[PDB]
């Protein structure tokens, strides 16, 4: 009992494993319908783009997914549900590179793009539906796990500070490897906050935002990489949403680039679409000559 | 030679005072036309609002202004221009309370307001035109002054830090008088920047923004007024615009109030309309539970 947009994540308990069958049967009815919607998206692409060999390949993954899914017989016991999980697992892996295949197929296809609002809409709808589908699927699998402080993929006691720190260490390493240093990150605000929340969207978004804030900081301090401005992260936790402000002193996004930056890495426009999909937002405040403030808002689970 | 939107401020030099006659004759043709546009605005008000005695009074100031202006004969020498200045001076003073009279007339008139986009449009158009008219008029008068680092109302060497500091001292005093203390203000970024710029819009806007940031800070620290979070102002100066970010730790503007706050003190919605009128913007980022960031952008003079 809990939801993403129009999709339900099951918070349940059954010592017989009754909840696993109910969740399995839900996932089994919901997946094919949503995969078919993805097939329609490909069908309605401008012909010339839909013809691109990589776009066509991704199109074919979805048909294949829909075939295997609809071919699976209904679930009438635990044993069915178990094998169904195996299928779902295989599909999640087969589809792991999809975002990357799309970004490539569409680049090969840049010249033939006449209407950009049309393709941008396709990407947003595809990528965000894909996310929802993957959360729902991953949730069901994670219900088989016995891990504490987790109901499926819902973490019952999530520390925004903690999950930010993990992605900071990650982004710092990439940055140190490329520039030989990385900005110290400071975290302020509600650093002690804990509340139920689904990690996954944060796991996509944060590393992107952290990579940008760090890149921009280094690219504008080439002369002094051993000494660069800190990246300052602020956490604001209230009853409606969680806000994570990420501020860098990297010189800002230039006026001429302001529009190009939020459109299709490819990490920012995806991140914004994810945030809105979940009922939040991703906004940018550029101080040209100084730095950039990025505001990630995500609604509280309920 | 220099401009606000569709209006020209004259940067000129004449030892005979030839520039004063050219500016005077420009101001004399431009004022009546723009006052008449203000009269149309009142004429097109919903009857029931336009009937309010205070709204009617302001309406009558404008007609009166337009009469005295059109009655003034053309300017053919320095002596005419001098008396014209006297008239313009008198009008600027007669009209000094207009914003306040409007805000009052419309409050008396709240119940009868059916379409809010209509009135909001009237206010924006009136208040922002009024500003432009007052800049143009004040500029002409200031051309009579011999003050250094000033061509009329254009300051040739304006320090954003300096003008911010003046409004900080001002807002601090009001705040100390009401709460018995006030937040320390810190200024960072391009604190050494200097460039031609027209002070006036900053003189309206900054004190409003500073009053809010300080009020919000005190209202959320009632227990400890002797010790409150600093207000942090950041100046970003580039070739396109000037950005002044004003950040407070006053708990943010609550979700439920987010829309009500930018609509018609009355200081924020005016400030935003002024900023856009001049080709800039005024945007708010609320971190509910923590504070608010306000971003004032104003285009560089050119
Ligand atoms: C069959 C599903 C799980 C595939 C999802 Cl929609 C994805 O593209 O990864
Ligand atoms: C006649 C002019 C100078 C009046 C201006 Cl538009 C104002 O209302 O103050």
């Amino acid at each position: 009992v809990r939801l993403t947009p129009t999709m339900m994540l099951y918070s349940g308990r059954s010592q017989d494993g009754s909840h696993l069958l109910k969740s399995g049967r839900y996932l089994q009815q919901e997946l094919p319908v949503r995969i078919a919607h993805r097939i329609k998206g490909f069908r309605s692409l401008p012909f010339i783009i839909g013809c691109n060999p990589t776009i066509l390949h991704v199109h074919e993954l979805y048909i294949r997914a829909f075939q295997k899914l609809t071919d699976f017989p209904p679930i009438k016991d635990q044993a069915d549900e178990a094998q169904y999980c195996q299928l779902v697992r295989q599909l999640l892996d087969d589809h792991k590179d999809v975002v990357t295949l799309l970004a490539e197929g569409l680049r090969e296809s840049r010249k033939h793009i006449e209407d950009e609002k049309l393709v941008r809409y396709f990407l947003d709808k595809t990528l965000t539906s894909r996310l929802g589908i993957r959360m729902l699927a991953t949730h069901h699998l994670a219900l088989h796990e016995d891990k504490p402080d987790f109901v499926g993929i819902i973490c019952t006691r999530l520390s925004p500070k903690k999950i930010i720190e993990k992605w900071v260490d990650f982004a710092r390493r990439l940055c140190e490897h490329k520039y030989g240093n990385a900005p110290r990150v400071r975290i302020n605000g509600h650093v002690a906050a804990r509340f139920p929340f689904i990690p996954m969207p944060l796991d996509y978004i944060l590393p992107e935002l952290l990579k940008n804030a760090m890149r921009a900081t280094m690219e504008s301090h080439l002369d002094t990489p051993y000494n660069v401005p800190d990246v300052v992260i602020t956490i604001a936790n209230n009853d409606v949403d969680l806000i994570i402000r990420i501020s860098d002193r990297g010189g800002g996004i230039a006026h001429k680039d302001l529009d190009r930056v939020m459109d299709y890495g490819f990490g920012l426009p995806t991140s914004r679409a994810y945030a809105e999909y979940l009922g939040g937002s991703l906004q940018l405040q550029s101080l040209q000559g100084i730095g950039t403030d990025v505001y990630l808002r995500l609604r509280h689970i309920d």
